[PDB]
């Protein structure tokens, strides 16, 4: 005749027990063991203290409460016409955690990679992945395990994931993608772009910026990093 | 993995094997406690003190019913690791026959069926006799008996006979009469026939159930199913 009870892990739970005439003796019992008959301290645990002992309601307090403190609890109360009893169960929860990511990597384009999140939580949390990569096109999926096939330039970024219960507000950590593909071309200018940012080279002086060169007959722009080559030429 | 076993309305000892010291022991009836030491929790006078020694805590169940079935625990508090110890307790009531075929009378080679419902605890084990001299043996070791094609020889009473061990075993007997048409065997004719027939001479006198005495001739016997006759001449 008692609602379920629950508590954070860490935290301390009250277990009330309202009485009603007359009760010879009440006591509070974890499973089948006893923790307190009366005034009478069964257990020896200090984190069970008496809290009310008065004819109006029998209570108990549980401090640092662990997840091994769930199961039911019983306050057996003895009238003379017939015994009553009343179960309660204790319900602890742990706040998500994120125990394992994938730490940050670089790619080569169109190779095989995967992404994990392992994380831990009482009840099991939800994790789900979401592409952060900003000025472009998201996604959110419900497969703690990610894999991509044939992984191209566009998919690189974040990928934050997010394990989440009722318990707690859900928790983030992200991961950081660049993905490598050799670069591609676009007074006189080259434009080009490459991860890692590729260094150029103009054939038949020089400002190079990161994301473009320019030079203040027909000549050649040359883009070319770890991976790969590319030639474009211009005539004035 | 203590278990115990006590018969209706006996005596059940449960006794709890302690070690060391124990600040205080208990034993329990399913969630509500009996006893704390010397401290009668419950009400009932049935469960008595038996041994309060520290070495070993034992409680005694008397009067028992059906309803007092269940655990029981021993709850010890030690300072080292907390034990618990729990006792299966187990009730048995003798078998009691509900219910059982009434008595039939059957035309010969006709179908008949029996059945002996018991009940009790453990199970019962039920029986069908046939009571008739010079028997086979037990017919059925199933509470359903049935009969196929009855014959005049099968007529008579069938004991039923239920057991679960605890105390001596219940029965009940049904008799079943199989009808059969006469057959017969100064001038005597014997003959037998269910029911028993009336025999006549045709062509004082004294007529005895079984068999007929006269003080070419037929002797004629009779019943509801059938007739005969035998004709002898002198
Ligand atoms: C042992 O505990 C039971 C339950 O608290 C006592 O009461 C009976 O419980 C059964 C449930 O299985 C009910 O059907 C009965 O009506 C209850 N009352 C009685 C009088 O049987 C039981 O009495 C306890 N045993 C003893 C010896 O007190
Ligand atoms: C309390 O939690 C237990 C956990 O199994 C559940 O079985 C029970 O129904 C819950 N009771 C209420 C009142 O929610
Ligand atoms: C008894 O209570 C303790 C904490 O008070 C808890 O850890 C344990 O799981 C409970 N049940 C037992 C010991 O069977
Ligand atoms: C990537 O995964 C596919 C899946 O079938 C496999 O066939 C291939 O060998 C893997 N490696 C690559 C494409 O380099
Ligand atoms: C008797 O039982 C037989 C076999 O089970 C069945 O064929 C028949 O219909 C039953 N009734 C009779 C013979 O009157």
């Amino acid at each position: 005749a008692m609602d379920n009870v629950t508590v954070r892990q860490g935290e301390s739970a009250t277990l009330r027990c309202t009485i009603d005439n007359r009760v010879t003796r009440v006591a509070w019992l974890n499973r089948s063991t006893i923790l307190y008959a009366g005034n009478d301290k069964w257990c020896l645990d200090p984190r069970v203290v008496l809290l009310s002992n008065t004819q109006t309601q029998y209570s108990i307090e549980i401090q640092n409460v662990d997840v091994y403190d769930e199961g039911p609890y019983t306050c057996s109360v003895q009238t003379d016409n017939h015994p009553k009893t009343s179960r309660v169960h204790l319900i602890v929860q742990v706040s998500p955690k994120i125990v394992e990511i994938s730490s940050d990597i670089s790619i080569n384009e169109g190779n095989n990679i995967s992404l994990t999140c392992i994380a831990t939580g009482r009840p099991e949390p939800t994790v789900t992945w979401r592409h952060i990569s900003p000025k472009a096109v998201g996604f959110v999926s419900e497969d703690e395990y990610l894999e991509i096939q044939g992984i191209t330039r566009e998919q690189s970024g974040d990928y934050e994931c997010s394990a989440s219960n009722d318990v707690a507000a859900p928790v983030v950590r992200r991961v950081k993608v660049t993905v490598n593909y050799p670069p591609y071309i676009s007074t006189l200018q080259c434009e080009a772009s490459a991860v890692p940012s590729a260094e150029f080279q103009w054939y038949k002086k020089v400002e190079n910026r990161p994301f473009l060169s320019k030079l203040i007959g027909n000549y050649t722009c040359v883009a070319s990093n770890k991976l790969g080559h590319t030639n474009a030429s211009i005539m004035l």
